[PDB]
């Protein structure tokens, strides 16, 4: 029953529909990787890679108008959020393109007996299972380290972004790479479990949901292979008695309402001190009534629809739960009155630990702001989650927000800053959000032998 | 179905036996390991962990005999190697102990603005499942590295090693830890599963056999929990031409019948060029003769029994099996007549690639010997394997040798020793032999937070 299609969300219609693969396809498709991996990727000097994985970021950056706007085509994100995530994405394949050789260069030994080394080699196919919300970044975060590692990649994205998925694909043969070095693929679950058991793949990167991820995660385990994990987060976004308050306003609506709070890395639990919360509030509600809502490819549009209809009803739901759960709704909580999957900027307050939504992660518009009393007791809120994906702190004292990020249960902190994506800052959680790190330096080493070569 | 039991390889007598943990002490035994960590053992600087760790190191070389005698009781490995497996393992604890402020030191990332860091955080509690081969070493490559980055452990351990495993958790109590730093647990494999599920548990580590590993990494996967696994091994051991033939027999001696060749990384499959294949096969039917084969417990003996009757069984079975298959029986291939699970060295040559044996992880004294025609003959019969753990390769021509080493699908490479354990050396398999890397730096980042913090 699974669907891989186009269906805008602006205008609620199907645009275009996909088969999926058959064994034979999804066979071929195997056979091909293995082989372009063996015979010819993983032969390939760095330099040659580079070429090809600098050309793909060239050919990103010349046509980022035509590849943004099949993001919002297909998952209704605003245009400028799509632009930027292209130009990002460009950015990842250049870090790697770019410094694959410094992370790819033998590491040598310090030891007092002979010699030692650790020489980086591939390991073989990644199968990488991508979501909808960043449908070209998360490509590039997983195929712009393992290319360059001399891996190969087969990748099987959410049915709702197939163009995307097959313009990543496309993307790769016009900047040379050979067919069977970057491949899409059109899977059910019942397929992807199967291809997870062929020997012949070697890893397994997900991105995703925490069910997704249990999922697969469990049959990776079983077929005994590497695997990451990136699933949901439900952050804390935590302010100070002495943050810059203009400021902590400013990242919180970025950080909760870009893209729709369709991020993993939003700005969920918004943690604020007694003495500034009145003024944080009043700054949200106001910031929030200056989005231009409407169709992702207008000129002024800031936030587009929600992804699906599905993604819409997900966020309404979890909004009159909280609210029969006792938290008061401060603005939004509904549909707009208009064609497309349009949702209102959504406040919630007093939002209990007891309340139904506490622990859930919310992923749409719909900021939840939570009154602490002391720097202790937002560090104890922030913690009290099952996630653990980033997190932000604001305060004036640098060496109190150092303080407080080294007590936050998570995989990354920004300071006086949300949480934000580049190509030189790893990225992953910790708890229920998952393990491994992508991007950096880190990123490349998931999926390699890092073989020991010793001689004594 | 469990028994946790001293069953003593030599006079095949139960000394001793052991009741399993009741749900409600395994309950208690995790409540304990959660408070003390989150209200004592995290909270302890790296320095104040040092003393504890160091000092445990300390007493098991105080120690020595008495904790070689428990290994040599419980399993059979011959005094020796048991003094040898302790003094590797105190200088585990020493190395992890020592290093562990330099090793957990924050990374400065190259950023293009503002400033970024990783800070190496612990996850919680791990729990560790390890195999009777190495009862001390085992426990102390995972203990030593977890206990100093501020985790706490739950260890099971083999049922037949429960001795060496209480004394492992005792060595902690008396170096000063809290009680639930470090337990020791006897679980059956329902309450195993049950442990892992538990959310307190940050992380599971196993050594041990392939089928151990598909159950327990499917189930730390469904748990979304990160795993370490190191499996099976069946590594070559290449002696070309221009090998020092005098020096590559001591090795293949020492590699494939050290602790009776119940190694994972034992040399099992020795792969020697046809030019030097006779004198070798001469080297190792002789030194072979000279073993001591007798009580594990006297200083003199350099061999003791297996440390089963069904791992002595097996290993006598895959004898028999693989000269039913075709293969020429050298030496050895018998029970010798004398209490206990004593088993005859044995050399196995012409195991063809249709031999059943061929494939098979050989767990016991018995060496399989291939004639190869070249230096790529070798390479290739080497990869024609579902393993890739250690390996070794044998040559004068140190360039050459390095080239081979390159050519080789494994996570490790001995060049002129057999592949042999060493506090700085980082270890680990590609293929079917599992995955991730202990010891050296590497070992102490497998179950930490590498938490990112950024100031924009």
């Amino acid at each position: 029953m699974i669907v891989y299609q186009t269906l805008n969300p602006t205008t609620e219609t199907v645009e275009r529909s996909f088969d999926l693969h058959t064994p034979a396809q999804m066979k071929d498709i195997t056979d091909r990787a293995e082989h372009v991996w063996k015979t010819d990727w993983k032969l390939r000097s760095i330099a040659q890679r580079k070429e090809i994985v600098s050309r793909a970021a060239d050919l990103l950056r010349r046509d980022r108008q035509h590849h943004a706007s099949l993001i919002a085509t297909e998952m209704g994100k605003a245009l400028p959020d799509a632009l930027e995530e292209i130009d990002v994405t460009a950015d990842i394949l250049s870090f790697y393109a770019n410094g694959a050789e410094e992370f790819l260069a033998p590491t040598p030994l310090k030891v007092k007996t002979g010699q030692a080394k650790i020489i980086n080699q591939p390991l073989g196919i990644i199968y990488c299972i991508e979501p909808w919300n960043f449908p070209y970044y998360q490509l590039a975060r997983v195929a712009g380290p393992n290319l360059m590692a001399g891996n190969v990649v087969i990748a099987k994205h959410a049915p709702n972004v197939p163009q995307c998925a097959l313009a990543f694909e496309k993307l790769f043969h016009d900047a040379g790479a050979p067919v069977g070095a970057y491949a899409n693929i059109f899977l059910d679950n019942d397929q992807s479990a199967e291809l997870i058991k062929d020997e012949r793949i070697r890893g397994v990167a997900l991105t995703g949901s925490e069910r997704a991820g249990q999922a697969v995660a469990a049959q990776a385990g079983a077929a005994l292979k590497k695997d990451t994990m990136e699933l949901g987060g439900s952050d804390a976004f935590i302010v100070l008695d002495d943050a810059d308050l203009d400021l902590a306003v400013k990242w919180a609506v970025w950080g909760r309402f870009a893209n729709n709070g369709q991020v993993c890395t939003a700005a969920k639990r918004m943690i604020v001190h007694e003495k500034v919360y009145d003024a944080f509030l009043d700054g949200l509600k106001t910031a929030i009534t200056r989005f231009r809502i409407g169709n992702p490819l207008d000129r002024d549009t800031t936030h587009g629809p929600m992804s699906s209809l599905r993604a819409m009803e997900l966020a309404l739901d979890q909004t009159a739960e909280a609210v029969k759960g006792g938290a008061t709704l401060v603005a939004g909580g509904k549909r707009m009155d208009r064609k497309g999957f349009f949702m209102e900027p959504t406040i919630l307050t007093d939002v209990s630990k007891d309340n139904p939504v506490f622990y859930q992660e919310i992923f749409g518009p719909v900021a939840v702001v939570h009154k602490v009393a002391s720097e202790q007791a937002a560090i104890d809120l922030a913690n009290d989650s099952p996630y653990g994906l980033g997190g932000a702190v604001f305060s004036r004292d640098i060496a109190r927000a150092e303080k407080v990020a080294e007590q936050v249960e998570t995989g990354m902190v920004f300071i006086n800053t949300a949480t934000a994506a580049a190509p030189e800052l790893p990225f992953g959680g910790i708890k229920n959000s998952g393990f491994g790190r992508e991007l950096s330096f880190l990123g490349i080493e998931e999926f390699i032998n890092r073989k020991l070569v010793r001689i004594g």
